[PDB]
This record gives structure tokens, C-alpha cells and sequence, in this order.
């Protein structure tokens, strides 16, 4: 048995998800219908630390259709999703993951991914967030020589491969999946504005018409969650270092305002900075009883939940939690400042998920079979890739897609079969 | 008499609204705080070519109060305001403009800015669309040897710059403030998203709500456009060739459909291609009675007026008419297809103008001090003088900015004071 799940007996259950979510991922379907004969990823051993939901049994699964060996483990300690842990593994896929990990238990779980029976090692490795990328490079760097590349899946991981490679530290070939406009310009965006509503809803079913919400950030996830609340009625705030995504919130009608400003007033907390302790110990001592604080982005590393390890904590239910401070005033704070969206819901739906993970075995037939191609440095995917991408998903929501004829195609200067853009078109 | 306006006397008029805009243009009134001392265009001598609006009036007192000389021309036949045309004129600058030019009033406009009393040459083009530098370069290539630079100012102009680099034609230094982040993402959008209803009500006075529109283009101005639609309680439809364009609008609900198979169903046509015939004679034939066809891409070639000189022209008032087809059905055409926005109403607002002509003027102080470091090839600006334009337009619309402590700084990779983004964010 090389795996290791909560309860085996969750197979059946998550295979039937995973039977529905293939209906909702055109884009793995398609990749599978494409490549599944020749087999392009034959001889690749990926070792995956990506959350371990649904959707991602369905981007395993098509690896393993390409002819890949894998292990997996999930990024987060809550983002597990169990069923399909267990699904994965009653297919003889090794998966280390169930929800409710320890610190301890989660970076087992990530070296469980780097080693296999009879001497497997990995030529690949698929990240998301840095944390499989630095376990490598800081403690295993006789596994660096064999890895042909790694993919990183979100923003936050992408800074730590920057700061990398300008230090002199990134020791492999790096694909950016997160800055494919068919992932950032949708998973972080149209991902967030689902699953951030979901994440609250589950955890504490507290109506968000009429009440404050302030979102500190506001890039691809911060612009999906404010949309999501404004929405379903709050007034919504924001908070923003970077003028520009400061001017962009405020001309689509949010007030830009500082956290050290309005700590009295808000009803809810969104962090989604990708940055370290934005909501500080004096902002929760400021904040009214049952305010809710939760964390997208990333890391934990947003709020300083040190701070709140003096006071008393009551537990509500998984992952919801009370913080009572000295004057007997309560907070409400979801997954102890984990993923909220992946911590107490779902993460993204599956649909989304298949725009990001189309790119990512895309990347992954890439560096695979070209990686000699690149050096120690961080890249994207060709614009002609990420079309392909979103071309494969306009079917399942039925978009249809007007041709160029000749002299329109010459009017603007493209094939008429793309790319459409100039590299640097932002979207 | 340097000048050329319809009526002089209009410039009590535009110089009220001027004062008016300059409350609303803080980039600008910034950018005048901060050179008018040192006037760093003093020896500068503009050609512009730039719709003659009353926010175009401020840009180019802006321009002078640092020290410019300027000759100013509309770009578009109908986009002159005439008072402010007659307020620029009236300050002894010379303007050639005026709503409603012939083709050859305009072309003879644009060559009036090439020179002026006592041997004036242009050293500097400000050029929305392409005209000015197309003329200069087939026309006055003896004038190209004293040119410093062109900064073009949309997305059709830029496309233009490309060719001409592609093929070796460009042999001036090119400033693409299109691709500011705080032009495109903001004047094509938001501009579009006000401008577009306005020009619509004020030549039609159409109901939007309950309508089927179809928005032929879904970049910066159809998202823009979208949006504006959407609000007033349209049925908006989007048409595309760029498949991760048709993701984005269906996956903010709208329908991606093509005009070849919807002509019968719209009530209104908006095309925001900047491409060439994408609405043909059988098109409108097949649409319904006193169906609204309007253009909002830069050039009327995106819809085939030619093939509607057969039929009878009925004008409703100025800028908007039918034509009557065999069969006694209408179509009402807006500005004979030329820039709906413009044409049937002033343009984009004065602040979201501010944005743009901030990265102008930047552009122009910077293409007048440091031409020598630029090829024949078409740049952008830096973000960091981006990021600059954005924060001289927080402070109208009270949007407050969080400051990084050192260690969030370090934490993201960022210097406290930008820039704040990697160079390819899209935003
Ligand atoms: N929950 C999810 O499913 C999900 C999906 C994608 C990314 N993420 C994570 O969310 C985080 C943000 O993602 P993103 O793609 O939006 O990145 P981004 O860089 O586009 O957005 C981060 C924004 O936060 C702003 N910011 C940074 N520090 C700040 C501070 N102290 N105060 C106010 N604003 C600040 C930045 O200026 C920036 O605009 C990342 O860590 C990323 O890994 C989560
Ligand atoms: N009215 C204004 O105030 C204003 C402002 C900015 C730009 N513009 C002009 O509007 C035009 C578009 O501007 P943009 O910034 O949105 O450029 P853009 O490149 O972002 O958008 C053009 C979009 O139209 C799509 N398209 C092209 N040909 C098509 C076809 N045959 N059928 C369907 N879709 C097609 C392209 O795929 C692209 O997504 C340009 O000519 C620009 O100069 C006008």
C-alpha cells in the first residue's frame, strides 16, 4: 500500500465526482483524446503537491492517461478533499493527503512524494505555492539533478522562484502556469468570486447582504472576491499598496481604504495580499464582536494568528474557530487563517480548474520533452498554448467562435488561427 | 489668424468647461504643479492629431504651460468640440478642427500642423490613430529627419506602428501610450463604458433595458461596452475571434455568438473590432426595422458603408440617419459608422482623459529629453511612472493607499515605493 488516506472506503463516492467532474473539465478530456495514444508523458515520475480535490483526481488521472508515474501530496493542511484522495489511491496511485493535516504530517506527506518503491525518483516536479520547489532545492539537492522542471501553479509560489532565481538559487528549468492569461485571468479571478462566497457559507452561514466587507488586495483574487460580495448586497471595501489595482477598485465603486482606518467597521476580512501580516494583533482588538476574518491568499503568514495564541479559543465546528479576547468580545476566524475557499469549502469548481490544469500538462508535455531547451530561469507558456487552452473549454459553455477571413486576418496583422495578440496584451 | 475653428466666438463657452475640467484632470493640474517651473518641453514644437475635446483643450495647455509649441488637429471628422476648439484658438494657439469636416477638410487640417509662421518644423507627433504618421512618413519624409518621436494613443494606432516596423518603415522612435496600463485598462474601458450609452441616447434615445445588443469585440472597449449595456438591463451578446476573449465574456454570463448567425435578433450593433468589414451588406439586410448600428472601433471600415450608397439615405438630425432598403425597412446608422462615442457625443469623461494625457504628456517630456536612447521601434513607458499616473488620480476620487512596512516589502520583493509588479502583470 503506497499510499496514505483517512479511509480507503471513500473510493467509490469520489469516483462518482470524478465521473461528473470529467463532464465539466473539456480541457483534460480533450488533452486525453489528443495524446492519450502517443503517450507523451511516458517515462515521467511527477511528484505533485497541488490540493488534493476533485478536480485534481481528474488532472491526475489524465497525467497517468499520457502515460506518466506520479505521487501526489496536497499543498494545505485542510485542502484535502478526502473522497478523492481515496478514489486516487484505489487506482494504485500513490497520494499522501487526507483534510485536517498537522504541520508535522504535511511535510511527511510532501517527502513521501519524492521517493517510490524500487528506487523512483522524480524528473518532474508540479507545484503549488514553492513548498515541493524549496523541500528540493534545500534538502534533497542530489534529487535536483535529475528533475528536468518544475510548474508552478499560483502567485505566491512564482514570487519564491523569482526571489530564486535572483539570488542565484534556482537550480532548475520553471514554467509560470500561474501567469497563462487561461489561469490567472480566470482561476484566481473567476475561481475566487465562487468559492470565497462558498468558504464563508459553509463556515458560518452569515448573511453578506448589508454587511462591511473590507478585501486587503485587490489582483486576480481580490477582483474575484469583491465581485462575489458585492454581488450578494455587502458593501465592499478595499485595501491596496499598488496605485493602479487601487485606482481600477475604485473606479468599479469600492472605497480604497486602509485596514488601520476601518478595523471598527467591518463585518468580514478577506486577506488576499499574498504578503505577511496585514491583519495585525491591533486591528482583531479593534474589530467588532463576531466579526468574521478569513485568509485567501496563500499562507497563513497574513494574519499574525501568534498574536491571538494568548487568548482563549473555542472551537465552533471544523475549521471554525472563536478567538475571545480579555474584554469577553469574540472572533470568528475560518481554518485557522488558512485557504478559507479551499480550508472550509471546495476550492475552485471544476470547470476552471480545467483551464489551469490543461495548462499545466501542457507544461508538464513541455518541460518533459524539451526541458534541455531551458535554463535556471522562470517561463511562460506560448501564447498559442494558452489559446488552445480556452479553445478547448468554449464548447462545454457553448461560445462560438467567429473565423477571420483573409483580409481581416491581414487588416490586423494575425493567422487567422492565431495568435490573436501581441505578447504583452494584457486582457 | 494661425487658427481654423467654425466659430470663434464659442470661447467664453469652452473656456467655463475647461476650468470645470481641470477639477476632474488632476494628472494633469499635477503634472503643472510639478514642470512649470522647469518647463521641460521649452524648444518642444507638437503636431498633435488628437480628437479637439475640452479635456484635449486641457492636455494641450498642459503641454504649453511646460513650455511646448503645439499645432493641434482632431483626428476624427465629428470629434471636434467646437468650443473647445474655439477656447484653444482663442489663446493664440493654432487649432484646425471643427464638428463635421469633409475627407478633405480633415486631411488638410492634419497638414496644417506641420507648419507654422516663420519655417515652424514639428520635432514631436502626438498622434490617436496613425494619420499624423502616416502622413509624415509617406508624405514628409524630409520632415521625419527632424522628429524626435511619435506617442500614439489607441490600439489601432499601435497596430499601425507594427506594420510599419515589420516591413522597416518606421524610422522614427514610437511611445505606445495605448499600453499603459493606465490608458488601455482604463480609457478603453471605463471611458467606453460611459461613452458608448451616452452617444447611443443622445442620437437615438433607445430603451437599452429589455434590447438585444451585440458587441462585435470584447477587448478593453467591448468589455467596456459590455458592461455599459448590461447595466441599463440589456440582452448583451458578444462576438469573437480571439478564443480567450470569448472565455472571458462567457464567463461573465454572456452569450459568444456570431453576427452571421444573429443578424435577424439584434436591436443594436456596437463594433469594437478595429477590424475591416465586419458588418456586411448581408448583415443589415437581414436585420430588423430601425435596428441601431453604431461603430466604436477607431476607423469606420468595420462596418461596409459602401455597400449602403445603393440604397436612399433618410437624415434624422445631424450624425444619425437611415437607410432605407428595397423592401421599405430601416436602419438607423449612427454617425454615418464613424466613432459612435465621439460623434454623437463628447467623448470619454475629462478624468479618466487625465489618466491617458498624463501618460502623454509623460511620453512627450521623455521622447523630448531622452530621443537619442530609442531605435526606430515602438516602447512603453516604465511602471514606475505608470504607477505615478495612477497615484496623481487617487486623491480625486479619495481612494487611500496602505504603505508596505519594510518587511512586507522584503516579504513580496518589492521596493516601498514600487514598482510593484512584475513587468508582464496583467492587471
Ligand atoms: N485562494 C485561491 O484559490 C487562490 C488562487 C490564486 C492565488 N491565490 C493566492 O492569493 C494570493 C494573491 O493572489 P493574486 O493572484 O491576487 O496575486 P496578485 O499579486 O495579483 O495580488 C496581490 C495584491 O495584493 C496587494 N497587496 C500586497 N500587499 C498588500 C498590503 N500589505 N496591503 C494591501 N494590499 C496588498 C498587491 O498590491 C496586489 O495587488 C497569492 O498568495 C496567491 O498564491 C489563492
Ligand atoms: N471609442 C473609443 O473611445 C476608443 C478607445 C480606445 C480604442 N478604440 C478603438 O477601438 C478598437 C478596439 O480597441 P481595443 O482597445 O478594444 O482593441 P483590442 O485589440 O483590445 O480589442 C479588439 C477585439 O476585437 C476582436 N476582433 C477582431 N476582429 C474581429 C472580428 N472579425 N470579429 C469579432 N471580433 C474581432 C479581437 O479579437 C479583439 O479581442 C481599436 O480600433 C481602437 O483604436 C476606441
Amino acid at each position: 500500500q503506497d499510499y496514505k488516506v483517512a479511509e480507503i472506503s471513500l473510493a467509490d463516492w469520489g469516483r462518482k465526482e470524478i465521473a461528473i467532474a470529467e463532464t465539466e473539465m473539456p480541457g483534460l478530456m480533450a488533452l486525453r483524446e489528443e495524446f492519450s495514444a502517443k503517450k507523451p508523458l511516458q517515462g515521467a515520475r511527477i511528484a505533485g503537491c497541488l490540493h488534493m480535490a476533485i478536480a485534481t483526481a481528474v488532472l491526475i488521472e489524465t497525467l497517468v492517461a499520457l502515460g506518466a508515474e506520479v505521487r501526489w501530496s496536497s499543498c494545505n493542511i485542510f485542502s484535502t478533499q478526502d473522497h478523492a484522495a481515496s478514489a486516487i489511491a484505489a487506482k494504485g496511485i500513490p497520494v499522501f493527503a487526507w483534510k485536517g493535516e498537522t504541520e508535522e504530517e504535511y511535510w511527511w506527506c510532501v517527502e513521501q512524494t519524492l521517493s517510490g518503491p524500487n528506487g523512483w525518483t522524480p524528473n518532474l516536479l508540479l507545484d503549488d505555492g514553492g513548498d515541493l520547489t524549496q523541500v528540493v532545492h534545500q534538502k534533497h539537492p542530489k534529487l535536483l539533478t535529475a528533475i528536468k522542471g518544475v510548474s508552478e501553479e499560483t502567485t505566491t509560489g512564482v514570487a519564491r522562484l523569482y526571489e530564486m532565481a535572483k539570488h542565484g538559487q534556482l537550480k532548475i528549468p520553471a514554467i509560470n502556469v500561474n501567469n497563462a492569461v487561461t489561469k490567472s485571468k480566470f482561476d484566481n479571478l473567476y475561481g475566487c468570486r465562487e468559492s470565497l462566497l462558498d468558504g464563508l457559507k459553509r463556515a458560518t452561514d452569515v448573511m453578506i447582504a448589508g454587511k462591511v466587507a473590507l478585501i486587503l488586495g485587490y489582483g486576480d483574487v481580490g477582483k474575484g472576491c469583491a465581485q462575489a460580495l458585492r454581488g450578494q448586497g455587502a458593501t465592499v471595501l478595499v485595501a491596496e499598496i499598488d496605485p493602479i489595482c487601487a485606482l481600477q477598485a475604485a473606479m468599479e465603486g469600492y472605497r480604497v481604504v486602509t485596514l488601520d482606518d476601518v478595523a471598527e467597521q467591518v463585518d468580514i476580512v478577506v486577506t488576499a495580499t499574498g504578503n505577511y501580516h496585514v491583519v495585525t494583533h491591533d486591528h482583531m482588538k479593534r474589530m467588532r464582536n463576531q466579526a468574521i476574518l478569513c485568509n485567501i491568499g496563500h499562507f497563513d503568514s497574513e494574519i499574525d494568528i501568534q498574536s491571538l495564541k494568548q487568548y482563549q479559543w473555542e472551537n465552533i465546528k471544523p475549521q471554525v474557530d472563536h478567538v475571545i479576547f480579555p474584554d469577553g468580545k469574540r472572533i470568528i476566524i475560518l481554518a485557522e487563517g488558512r485557504l478559507v475557499n479551499l480550508g472550509c469549502a471546495t476550492g475552485h469548481p471544476s470547470f476552471v480548474m480545467s483551464a489551469s490544469f490543461t495548462n499545466q500538462v501542457l507544461a508538464q508535455i513541455e518541460l518533459f520533452q524539451n526541458s534541455s531547451q531551458y535554463q535556471n530561469q522562470v517561463y511562460v507558456l506560448p501564447k498559442v498554448l494558452d489559446e488552445k487552452v480556452a479553445r478547448l473549454h468554449l464548447g462545454r459553455i457553448g461560445a462560438k467562435l467567429t473565423q477571420l477571413s483573409n483580409e481581416q486576418a491581414d487588416y490586423i496583422g494575425v493567422d487567422k488561427n492565431g495568435p490573436y495578440k501581441p505578447d504583452h496584451y494584457r486582457y
